[PDB]
């Protein structure tokens, strides 16, 4: 098993910073980048839903086409080693074909599936109130994809690989772009969040966070 | 700098599983659990919004009060060492006082603030269409808190401490419950997600995930 001291764990999450300036001469090995993607694939997700898809956008022409509506990463698109656009599943209702696969991956038998479907329905409809509209239910999947996002960042960091998480683009324009390019079915998926990966070309900014006393309330 | 091999990074995310059964005779040390909290505090977040608050629910009475509407952690409420209920910030509009503190942590002068506010309005109103209603704006904050959740699960795993993310509870009753105890302002925050921590009483269940070829689309 992988074990670290508190000092090592602190440094790992302290050393990961948002890299906005990448060295264009350095690329991540195929072995290293596969490892990053694995951090995403292995991430936990609510009821094992795994509602993500990781588009890896290495095509230079597609990257260029995104610049005019991707201000959050416009200078990173040229220089980063790798770009992942994470999609989230649309309409992941408890009764959709999508949850049939969720349960098959669990090896549920028919009676367990009936209980699981009741669980999912309760969670979605009553506990979490996700079935109000398409957007709330999509955002539930999206939340899960940010878990994958976070583990990919941390995993990149552990490998000595710099990253930047990315929201700064027009989402309608991004969805239209990528869907028009044939990269996903827009009725089935939509863009959730993005992230660049590479090796920094400039200095990383000092961490700036709220204090621990500001963000924690102990209820003893 | 903390550095891991590819194999160690994989094992970090294979060894972490959702712990349903905690040994009640085993407690996380105060130092270890502060380290876990630091993983969440140091997490990245969109425009550095850090829109989380971490409620550490150690009180036994209060844990017991939560049991009847928290089916997703019924046995865990009793046996786990530590419980965190993560809140996300409500109504985190670009022009809110919440964002006055966001810019202040970034040391922005007056000119930098008017540019940042213009960037925040663009992101919320046009790019991400977060201002449709209160819930879409909340769910944006909630997505950031799932990064902090992920990093606390991962940091715990590197310390050798087991965890389980928790959505399985009635959100309306839990909001009502924690607010009634006077633990947060329901008009400023709402419950996002929860997580248990401690030491597992059973061996790790093998991962079941979609394959890498199923979740990755390479666009060369
Ligand atoms: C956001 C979220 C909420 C979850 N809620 C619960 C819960 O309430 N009860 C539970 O036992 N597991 C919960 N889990 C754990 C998942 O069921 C689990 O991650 C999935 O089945 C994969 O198993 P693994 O994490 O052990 O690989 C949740 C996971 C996530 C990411
Ligand atoms: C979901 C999300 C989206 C982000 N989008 C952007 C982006 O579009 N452009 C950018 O340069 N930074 C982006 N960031 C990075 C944050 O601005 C950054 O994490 C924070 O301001 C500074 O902290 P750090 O360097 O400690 O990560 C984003 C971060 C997250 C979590």
């Amino acid at each position: 098993m992988t074990q670290l001291t508190r000092e090592q764990v602190l440094e790992l999450f302290h050393q990961r910073s948002s890299t906005r300036y990448y060295d264009p001469t350095k690329k991540i090995s195929d072995e290293d980048f596969e490892c990053i993607l694995e951090c995403g694939r292995l991430s936990p997700s609510s009821v094992g839903s795994e509602p993500w898809k990781f588009l890896v956008i290495q095509n230079k022409t597609l990257r260029e086409k995104m610049k005019p509506f991707s201000w959050g990463m416009i200078n990173q698109l040229d220089n980063c080693s790798h770009l992942v656009v994470i999609l989230a599943k649309k309409n992941a209702r408890y009764d959709s074909p999508f949850f049939v696969d969720v349960m098959a991956r669990k090896g549920l038998n028919a009676e367990q599936q009936q209980a699981a479907l009741a669980k999912y329905k309760a969670l979605q409809e009553e506990d979490m109130k996700l079935l109000e509209n398409d957007r709330t239910l999509f955002d539930w999947c999206s939340k899960q994809t940010y878990i994958a996002l976070a583990n990919m960042l941390t995993g990149a960091s552990a490998l000595g690989i710099d990253s930047c998480p990315i929201e700064g683009f027009h989402y309608d324009k991004m969805n239209e772009c990528l869907a028009e390019e044939g990269l996903f079915d827009p009725q089935e998926y939509a863009v959730s969040v993005a992230a660049t990966f590479g090796y920094r070309s400039r200095d990383i900014a000092k961490k700036s966070r709220k204090t621990l006393d500001e963000v924690v309330k102990w209820v003893g």
